[PDB]
Formats: structure tokens, C-alpha cells, sequence
């Protein structure tokens, strides 16, 4: 019936669950459990620090914290989810909902994520762009013309009309080139991230398969779809995975298909932000969804209880 859809990197701001922190115990009880693991006021970071908020290093355990507490709020307020997903960043917080990762564990595991994703490619180093309406056979067609010319592929399966290209800047401006002239109307330069989801992280993807080999992963309470392979996920295949996913595309369409496949129904978007209820709309307008980040969006979801 229902799946919690967690939020990725990208979504944070200043403040983000504090007013939920104050309110609730369950949320006070898991943001300082975090800063406990991180050796840092992580609740100080998020108010305060905006710069550091959005230094990758430090993003991926305060929407990982963030996250997994206004989960743990929904299941007080009595909501528990069938399935679960999130945008890389957010599979992580999915695999602590899901039983399979212990909290604890994800906060230490996405602070060491960040700094190899971080240090492997920079904020502003290569490029990424979104391709509005244009089929995928073309875009990555165009992708493969253009690798000749350096890494270039598609990053994000957003929607199947939102997918985003991502790699080296040479390479990517060879890319939509070959798009307009396919007839591209609509490709829009991304200022977000390094280009993340492609091979040019292969050198994260195995400072990551060392730390991800000291993690133990317990038994799924409930099934993940994951990002990489838009598939419900194995208890004996998550480290492979989470390996992968650094330098492989998101699948999110295709995933969010395979929740429909499974009969869910509802969608709850778990904040910070609504960027996976913006796709899930385009993907299917008649899927019932809500989103929760904030004391107005708990209210709102609350209310048809």
C-alpha cells in the first residue's frame, strides 16, 4: 500500500527539522545520537553553518539524520512503509528504514561517502546538464557518440522526460551538441554537485567498497528498491551495490514502476524538501502523494488520518 521516498543531497537548508527537534523527542533523540557518532553539534551545523550545510562531507549525514527522524516520527504518528527508496544520498536513509543498516552505522558510513565523493570530484569540476523531453534512446545515443571525447552519461533517470547527463566538460558540451541537432529543445546547465553517478567516481566507488566491507548488514524488514539497479535489493548484495551506485546512473522512473508493479498505492516523500514528489507527478499525476519536512507538512498528512 504505502512507500517512503527519501530525500537526496541538494534538498538541505538552515534549520531543516528543527522545528520538529524542539517538538518531538524521537527527532532530538536522533539528530544528537548523530552528532554523537560524527564527534560534532551536528543540530548547531544545520541551524547555523550554511556553508558547511552545504559541504557534500557534511550534507550527507545532516539529510541522513534529518531524514531517518522525520521517518521515526511517522512511524509514532503511526505510519509504517511497505517499501522504501531514495535518491543516492537518500538509499542510505531507505536502508536504515528498511532494517537492513543500523542508524548509528549510516551516520559514520554517509560522513566517510561524502569525503570520498567530495575529494573525488568537486563541487564546481565537470559538468551536468537536465534533457527535458527528448526520448532516453536519444540522449543516450548522444552520450556514446560523445564519449570518444571523455566521460559523458546519463547521471539521473529522473522522469521520462527529465534525465540528466552528467562527466567531464569537454566531453558533456560534445553531448548536447549532438542533442540539439537530434533536437533538444530544452537542456538546462546544472550548478549542484560534481559529476557524481558516472565512472569519473570509480576512484570514490573504491575508497567506499573498503569502508562498505566493515559494515554489516542485517536482514530487510521491508523491501528497497534500489537506485542502481531499480530492483528490490538482496541482504548479500548491498555493499556491491552501494559500491556501484557512486558511478552508476539513478533510476528513479524505473523504480518508482516497480513500486507501482508492487501495488503501492501512496507516496510519502520523507524531507528535506519535494524534489522525489516533483518526478513521481510527472511519472504518474494520479498516484496519491504527500510529503513531510516541516511542522505544516506533518499537519497536512496528518489530517486525512
Amino acid at each position: 500500500k504505502t512507500a517512503f521516498l527519501f530525500a537526496g543531497q541538494g534538498a538541505q537548508y538552515l534549520g531543516m527539522g528543527r522545528d520538529f527537534y524542539d517538538q518531538y523527542p524521537i527527532v532530538k533523540e536522533t539528530i544528537d545520537r548523530a552528532s554523537q557518532v560524527l564527534g560534532y553539534d551536528l543540530r548547531y551545523l544545520i541551524d547555523t553553518e550554511e556553508d558547511k550545510l552545504n559541504q557534500t562531507r557534511y550534507t550527507q549525514p545532516a539529510i541522513l539524520a534529518t531524514s531517518v527522524a522525520i521517518y521515526r516520527l511517522l512511524q509514532e504518528k503511526g505510519y509504517q512503509p511497505d517499501m522504501v527508496a531514495g535518491l543516492s544520498l537518500g538509499e542510505y536513509s531507505a536502508l536504515v528504514a528498511s532494517g537492513a543498516l543500523d542508524f548509528e552505522d549510516a551516520v559514520a558510513l554517509v560522513a566517510k561517502r561524502g569525503a570520498y565523493m567530495e575529494e573525488a570530484a568537486p563541487a564546481d569540476s565537470g559538468k551536468m546538464v537536465a534533457v527535458l523531453n527528448t526520448p532516453v534512446e536519444v540522449i543516450e545515443e548522444a552520450c556514446q557518440k560523445a564519449s570518444e571525447l571523455g566521460v559523458v552519461t546519463p547521471a539521473n533517470y529522473n522522469t521520462p522526460a527529465q534525465i540528466v547527463i552528467a562527466g567531464e566538460v569537454v566531453a558533456v558540451d560534445r553531448a548536447v551538441e549532438l542533442l540539439q541537432e537530434a533536437g533538444a529543445k530544452r537542456l538546462i546547465p546544472l550548478k549542484v554537485s560534481g559529476p557524481f553517478h558516472t565512472s569519473l567516481l570509480e576512484p570514490a566507488s573504491q575508497k567506499l567498497a573498503e569502508t562498505l566491507a566493515q559494515v554489516s548488514f542485517s536482514d530487510f524488514t521491508c523491501p528497497l528498491v534500489g537506485n542502481t539497479e531499480a530492483a528490490v535489493m538482496q541482504k548479500e548484495d548491498i555493499a556491491q551495490l552501494l559500491t556501484r551506485q557512486v558511478k552508476e546512473p539513478v533510476r528513479f522512473y524505473e523504480s518508482i514502476g516497480v513500486m507501482q508493479e508492487a501495488g503501492i498505492s501512496n507516496f510519502i516523500e520523507i524531507g528535506p524538501g519535494k524534489v522525489l514528489s516533483g518526478f513521481v507527478k510527472k511519472i504518474d499525476q494520479t498516484a496519491h502523494l504527500a510529503h513531510v519536512e516541516d511542522q505544516a507538512s506533518l499537519v497536512a498528512l496528518l489530517e486525512k488520518l
